[PDB]
């Protein structure tokens, strides 16, 4: 991994709308702070309602029957996205040091995760733009009858702040591919490296239009998106909070298509049987990952009574030795949450834990006086009742549940509002496929966890989301579908 | 065609829910009238929140991992799907009269037309049960990732009153097929023919709980369905007033699954090459058919400068021959209106068609001094921006407007916040390739018209819907997509 | 399962072409055997090139761009596919029974089993008829590209005898589905089956010329099809040796398409893992599961030595307690074998085992000396250079093999010529994984043996086939892509 | 177009096998011609049976499981196909040049649209690398059934003369897309081009033994893949008379899979409404079009009676004026014919054709006394049975046939052994439609002509071909299907 510049330069700070750069209409700009000090990296322009609605103009000329995108083919469409993943590889050691300066986590992990999986996430869509094929279909009658899968339109793509680059590139690789528009919101905690790439897409050779990226705030430029008249489909990632705001906005308004991609409580279930090794390490892994900020975190470890204990012994000692520090210190493997609000955010569920009766087996409490640094903290004997074991903590918090049955787990496990992911880790055969099979969740990993994959889907099952998000059901969403009935002479097989 | 029973018996009219029959909880009912005479045909049980909630309740159970309906082989769903069917065309005399009886329309279209296509579309669904396959994913590293296709859970259907057992088929085809499980509400206008089909799927074999068929009113049941906290996803056909209502209940919510199949202001562009008796006769049944109470309907007849005189001449001809009278009389052509509210409405309509300064071409009054009829109405020379060249009139009045070239006829087409539909007469190649692809519709009807099939979607663009209807299409709203990926010792291509 | 008639009267015997059943032009006839009595059941007509060439005739017109069958509804297809099932299951009974009466194979079987999987497999490509949907393509330039998946063709059909019924139905169902016309040749040791449904295929109301069905000898009237300049696609399954055969006479006329369903070897690996009393009964079925006449048997149980001994003891013992007897005793396990070639061909393995120098554990020799009865022979300590440890025997001839490790066993298991099938009994999720990935076969079954859907592909992977026979897939060699590029005057996405 | 060198330098002229250049066994080479001078331009090794067997082995180890190429990650199969893209474009000058140099076609011709179909192939199929998923399959009873598409083996590839570098490309994108492996055979007459791309291919980071590049001869090297005991499938593009040797050797032997892609006689039937100039140019494009040597040349120009006249005269016009000369000056039109071998071929079917009895229109004679040029020949008023009007000619000899009617002319453009590919040019949407579906052509064109796209597959109807080559479509013959049915505790929907 390339040596960073641990203050990567700022180069882009503004509204990207047209291939150009410009300040919002009122000139306002919002800090942008460096989690690991504390100390402001830069001021980034604050777009709002009046910027959303310029951007939806921009996009939705760019999207004009007859346009150069329209036009367009879709070969070139996916020549375009793999062009933007070479300027993306060229510049992979900046964006990494710019993604941790601004969000906090590890630079290695920017590096060969984050920016790995940006470059596999557009690449991979790449090859879509030429391949979502229509259909032609056997109807009764004298007709010919077929389907035309064209762009649904203008594409409102509001993202957080948990892995910048990344979701940003989880919603452009789609949305591109089936030749959308789009004007997207990142989040104002970090708007960075968003603006960055976006200026990547006009050096790439993207029409102007194509793609607007506002940096700003979400009930303001967020909700400028998922009410307006002529955003044709909303796209959003975030809180289930927020989730139920965008719904109720696009039923209020355009009556535009949503999907929502949000919060989780996933359950990581432990059978006896579990190589402990590796089950130990994966459960370490699968919360505390990303400053235990994923949304797909496994926040209900429920260890099988029979390696309770051991397991239970195992997880602290590996919170314990868990590095917390630096970002760019190749030995830091926790940075720090965020921001500010997060950080009180997580605290107040420490309090909230060992208030309500846990077992505080590792040190719930800040781990710097500088930066917003939070100890790996590990609660155990979780009851399902306590809010540590229902609430979406987001911070490096976990929770240890014990279980006896798999009938008992089972019910467990899905007696929860959210369903985003769940894990099973066994050696057995039967228990992996019945498992995987009854757990209500969007992606069941056994043996594993949160591995992602370009080509596989991820979604929620219940208050965690609607519609997939990557493989070829990420290309569903971004397409509107058209019969073409003709009549024809005479009809033969 | 069977000679019908003028006066079919009515064997249901109460609440279903678990193979069984029940009056509301508050016994409370409501009346059904025949459009054709005014009076009473009997009254049905009034469902409300209590009775949803019951429904709602019997679904759940119905669907537990592990119930009947859920370890079924999806090709006993696909028979059960035709063994509906056969039971429905055993009683295809029975079922068309009762369809005409409760809903106006004429008894030769409710048997050779509506029951021929709810045939069809069931017995199409159950070829599907097993047939729509998840997938195996070449996923990146030592995994095995694949997808299963699962159901989405407890699906609320609320249907409205112009094609009864049709919307109904629309419904249950796809959500059986899938493996769901039905909370449906009926149209309070014509809950009679829902109800006996309901008692079929008992018979057909279906498992207690799998449908549920609720009569009673919107605000009432229809909504109770909308904002339930245990409702997985809702499939809404009705107007676009109340799909805003549909989809921000859902995110006030549970923040269940959603799409809309609503309204309409479908363009009928005829084009100078146009083959003149085809193009009128369709032109007059693209906007007449079914008392002109179809989503899809030419409400918009653009016909082109060089033969619109011509055009419109023949068009009133064929409005002053369409014959309007007892919908069991085998020439009628023309029945009823569904209720006197939708019978004032129409006349409304045609009231402010003559003020906003509209050539009426044919009278646009009472037909009858009994039933709902009115006279197939004709306006020429209509402005744009006129109230029934904008609103969805629903009712026998033909709106006939004029253009000049094909760009500004797309332009004019597509000027409308609906977009479910659409047509092109013409008998050049490019002209109808053009056309197809600028047409901002769910479906393109090149030189035909209202031509639906069990195999191709059907879905709008803007205010008219969300999502497909039909085809394969119509099994992706019904399905919750699974993302299974375990690790493996070494991953081989 | 009804009691059957222990003779069936035999209603048809003759060539079935378009829809008329008429003798040999030569007026010859050959005799049908029972093979447990060795008697004669009847005399049926010998078809040969003359009646071959007259049935592609058939076969071309009924083809012919126009006709009934060309410009029938692909829901139609399905509605007469599910027609014939439905006549098939009103005469379950008496097929059954002739099935068994010229097969040999237990009456219960040919009830449960048999027709059971006829009626399945049917009704399960009625439904595929108006769904194998071919595509619109996003080609570059000003082009609307798409293409039709339309009928290969005249279907050549040949098939063999352990399954006439079943085979049939996998010719059929695929071919019919697809729109296609059929030329079939059926084993001329058990004709009498095929011949009657060819009949019900006209009592379902198929277009004459769409199925015509030859009786006659291999070399005669199979290969004047196999070599006929007007037979577009040619569908064998039988031995490898005549699949070679038919692939040279394809390449050496008409050059049609060819796809071959073969022999095999398929091997059966128990681990140490596996649940005994499961593996045991499971490698029982495995291997005698229709007097051990199917391609896919395990012939070769390798089992693991630290439970080798253990597990041969109980084959033994399963062995001997296999009844043979009359197919019509409802206590009857393992009927003759279908006629004294495939006899005297049984014993003479059973000699070449023992004379190999070989464990004979269960006597190797007849059952009766009357019909064409083996006893249930079971060889411990096979060698895989062994005759019989190489060579398809197809009777009831369990070899058993013993492995140390896995690495061993997948490339013992993998050095054949034939790859139709393979099976794995462990209790291990990594080993089944890894075994299921390695193993050479077209289809490896987990746990279990001989499972078959309508829904699951079957076929080769070597000398034992080329191209998938169920599921989807078995659509696919029955279609013909065209490519329809049309000039636009301005593509769009 | 940037300057080509008349006489790029050969650098690469020996056998590629693991990314090794070596000469033959038996050290023999063969000269490879400049068809513009009739000088020779190099000698190149000549590969035979002993060199395709090392080959082979080195192909079969390198498909081992858990080889490099085995265990690489699907998309970075589709990074090497893009990697090998980027060099072959970084090269697009050079290869030009020497495709011209070694083939006669003209240098712009070479550069904008072979190389540019050639970048636009590979870089299509590295989408499909991780793409082409398998399925999971909702089988009858307690079963998780699901497909593996995994690679079909060793693959060998037999290519022409006529598109050296796009035929390699078509071949090489689907089988490296899908994991398999290669043995490829190039024409004699044109080795140069393919042996460069097969250094790029080792540049390119592609695994040793992936893909093997064998010049040599037909029946020596060609045939050695044919019939080879360990080559999987092979794929095969030349004469139909070679296309039965290519099919009978692999039924003689390994029963490998075969797809073959052979000869044509495709008929450009024009309408009386068809736009003249256009028709015109394309029907002169449609068959002049790469030395008239293209497999899907319009060789039947079918022209309706009504404009028979004034067409034809046009096309012998624009024949009169086609500039034949230099390939590598910018005014060439047409170079020379491939070999001298080809050139006293196509002046013999211009003598069939006078003798026949046909309109000469346009000199039928050598163009010049050094190169291999031939003038742009027209025949006139041809009868379907004379011998032009029925081989492939394989020249710059155009026939013009008259038709009346569009019975008459589907008739006679179906009456033909050949089937690759039709046109139809008309302004008329159901003549459009009708003769589209009535053409026996694996591809027909509307309004155009040679459109080829890496997005829509090609192939043959009858003695043209088996299987499609682009597309999706090109992925089915290099792909194996497995069926993996498990065996679980309880299955549910
Ligand atoms: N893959 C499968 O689906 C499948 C299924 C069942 C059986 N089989 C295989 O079939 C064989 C058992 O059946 P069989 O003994 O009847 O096979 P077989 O090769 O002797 O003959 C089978 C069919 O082909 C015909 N035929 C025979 N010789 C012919 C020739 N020279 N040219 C053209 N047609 C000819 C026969 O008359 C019969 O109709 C075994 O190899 C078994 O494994 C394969
Ligand atoms: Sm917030
Ligand atoms: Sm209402
Ligand atoms: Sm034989
Ligand atoms: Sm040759």
């Amino acid at each position: 991994v390339p040596t960073p510049n641990q203050q990567p330069e700022v180069l882009y700070n503004q509204i990207f709308i047209n291939n150009e750069w410009h300040d919002a209409v009122s000139k306002k700009t919002f800090p942008t702070v460096n989690p690991s000090t504390g100390d402001v990296i830069c001021h980034v322009a604050e777009g709002d309602k009046a910027d959303v609605d310029r951007a939806v103009k921009a996009a939705r000329a760019a999207f004009q029957l007859g346009s150069p995108w329209r036009r367009m083919d879709a070969s070139e469409r996916g020549r375009l996205l793999n062009r933007l993943a070479d300027l993306i590889e060229r510049d992979r050691t900046y964006l990494a040091a710019l993604e941790t300066l601004d969000n906090g986590k590890p630079y290695i992990i920017s590096y060969l995760v984050d920016l790995d999986m940006v470059l596999k996430c557009l690449r991979y869509y790449a090859g879509w733009a030429d391949k979502y094929h229509g259909k032609t279909i056997p109807i009764d009658g004298d007709y010919f009858s077929y389907t035309r899968h064209e762009p649904v339109g203008v594409c409102g793509q509001i993202i957080p702040w948990n892995f910048p680059l990344l979701m940003q590139a989880w919603k452009l690789g789609p949305a591109l591919a089936t030749g959308n528009v789009v004007v997207m919101k990142v989040a104002e905690q970090t708007p960075l490296t968003a603006l960055y790439v976006a200026n990547l897409i006009k050096e790439a050779g993207f029409p102007p239009g194509v793609v607007n990226v506002i940096p700003g705030f979400g009930p303001t430029a967020g909700a400028a998106i998922a009410s307006h008249e002529d955003v044709d489909k909303v796209a959003f990632t975030g809180s289930t909070e927020v989730g139920h705001l965008i719904q109720v906005a696009a039923g209020k308004s355009n009556l535009k298509r949503v999907t929502l991609e949000i919060g989780g409580k996933s359950p990581n279930i432990i059978m006896s049987d579990a190589d402990m090794d590796w089950a130990v390490e994966q459960a370490h892994f699968a919360l505390f990952f990303n400053q235990g900020q994923c949304c797909c975190a496994g926040s209900r470890t429920f260890v099988q009574e029979d390696i309770y204990a051991e397991f239970v012994e195992r997880s602290v000692a590996r919170a314990k030795s868990r590095v917390v520090g630096n970002p760019f210190d190749s030995r830091t493997e926790q940075g720090p949450q965020v921001d500010e609000t997060q950080f009180k955010k997580v605290l107040g569920y420490i309090k909230s834990g060992k208030e309500e009766g846990l077992k505080l087996l590792c040190g719930g409490g800040a781990a710097a006086d500088r930066g917003y640094f939070i100890q790996p903290t590990v609660f155990g004997d979780l009851q399902d009742g306590m809010t540590i074991a229902k609430e979406e903590i987001f911070g490096p918090v976990m929770q240890i549940l014990k279980f006896k049955s798999m009938e008992e787990v089972v019910g467990r496990a899905n007696n929860s509002k959210y369903g985003l992911a769940a894990a099973v880790f066994t050696k057995d055969l039967d228990k992996a496929n019945y498992l995987s099979q009854a757990l209500q969740a969007g992606t069941v990993w056994v043996n594993c966890y949160d591995v992602f994959g370009a080509q596989s889907p991820f979604g929620g099952y219940k208050l965690s989301g609607s519609g997939r998000e990557l493989g070829e059901y990420g290309l569903q969403a971004y397409t509107e579908v058209k019969t073409v009935t003709v009549r024809v002479p005479q009809k033969n097989s």
